[PDB]
């Protein structure tokens, strides 16, 4: 905790003028529209327009220790409500153009967003979820399991048991859960497009799943405000509010942004909805 190598923090963030990111925005509809199957890599920079901060920003978690300041939450983690980007995340899916979803982000709102939990892997947990140390049984609550680091949370299990539960939230020791890493790491290799939204691809293995896609000759794509650590093997980076590069992809989607009910559990997708036809693209 105190010895974790916590990267590069506090980098210079970069804005792509609106000409470049207009045509960028264009060619990754073009390939969403030529791809089998895409899956996104989330982090905690589709977030910080909710009032969370990331680890790594300007004012993120670490960058502000590394200069003896405090980080600066606008909500609560109950109180927060889900990005455009992360709505038009369950919006994709809903319309068959998303795979699988993986995120590093603890902060509960790929799941609160109603986003389907058997296309989602959560590589370092979820402060919402605690899970059955017996029977692995997960119970997704209406608040944030007071613990972290795979801890007792002090309440047991009620499966048809009596199991000691605990948090799902990894520590700098704790090793992946090796469900959501290999679910990951299948969708990663048989994808043709991997797209990061928000992260700055720093931490193994979560990293690296999307260079993954690079075997077999799939395509990457970056959108960050910061470099990222990959930057270099990918075919599109995109230098702007992951907000607004999602918001233009949708409109050129010809799909709406869908509305969110307040918080709500999905285990299981859903049937495809219809969705536009597709353009040719010579
Ligand atoms: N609105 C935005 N639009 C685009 N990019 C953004 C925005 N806001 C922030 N960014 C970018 O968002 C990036 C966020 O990167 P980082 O802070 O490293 O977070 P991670 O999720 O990759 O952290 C990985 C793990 O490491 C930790 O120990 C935890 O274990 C995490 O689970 C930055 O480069 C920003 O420029
Ligand atoms: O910075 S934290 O307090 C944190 C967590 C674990 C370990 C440390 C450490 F640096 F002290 F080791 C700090 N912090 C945190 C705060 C409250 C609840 C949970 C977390 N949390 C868990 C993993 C990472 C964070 C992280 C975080 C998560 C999402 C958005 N913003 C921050
Ligand atoms: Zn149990």
């Amino acid at each position: 905790p105190f010895t974790a190598d916590k990267g590069k923090c506090g980098l210079p963030e970069i804005f792509d003028p609106p000409e470049e990111l207009e045509r960028k925005v264009w060619e990754l509809a073009r390939l969403v529209w030529q791809s089998s199957s895409v899956v996104f890599h989330t982090g905690a920079g589709i977030s910080t327009a909710s009032g969370i901060p990331d680890f790594r920003g300007p004012h993120g978690v670490w960058t502000m220790e590394e200069r003896g300041l405090a980080p600066k939450f606008d909500t609560t983690f109950e109180s927060a409500r889900p990005t455009q980007t992360h709505m038009a995340l369950v919006q994709l899916e809903r319309v068959g153009l998303l795979r699988f979803l993986v995120s590093q982000n603890v902060d509960g709102l790929h799941v609160r967003s109603g986003f389907p939990r058997d296309k989602l892997a959560e590589l370092h947990g979820n402060m919402f979820v605690e899970e059955c140390a017996k029977c692995k049984t997960q119970y997704v609550r209406d608040t944030v399991v007071g613990t972290m680091g795979l801890k007792a949370t002090g309440r047991l299990c009620t499966v048809a048991c009596r199991g000691e539960l605990r948090d799902t939230i990894l520590d700098w020791e704790d090793s992946l859960p090796d469900r959501d890493l290999a679910l990951a790491d299948e969708a990663s290799r048989n994808a043709d497009l991997s797209i990061t939204l928000g992260t700055s691809l720093q931490i193994r293995p979560s990293g690296n799943l999307p260079l993954a896609t690079k075997r077999r000759g799939g395509r990457l794509v970056i959108v960050n405000l910061q470099p990222t650590k990959h930057d270099r093997h990918a075919d599109l980076r995109i230098h702007g509010y992951v907000d607004e590069v999602m918001t233009r992809l949708m409109k050129h989607l010809g799909l709406e942004i869908p509305a969110w009910d307040g918080p709500r559990v999905l285990e299981r997708a859903l049937p495809p909805l219809p969705r536009p036809p597709t353009p040719k693209l010579e």
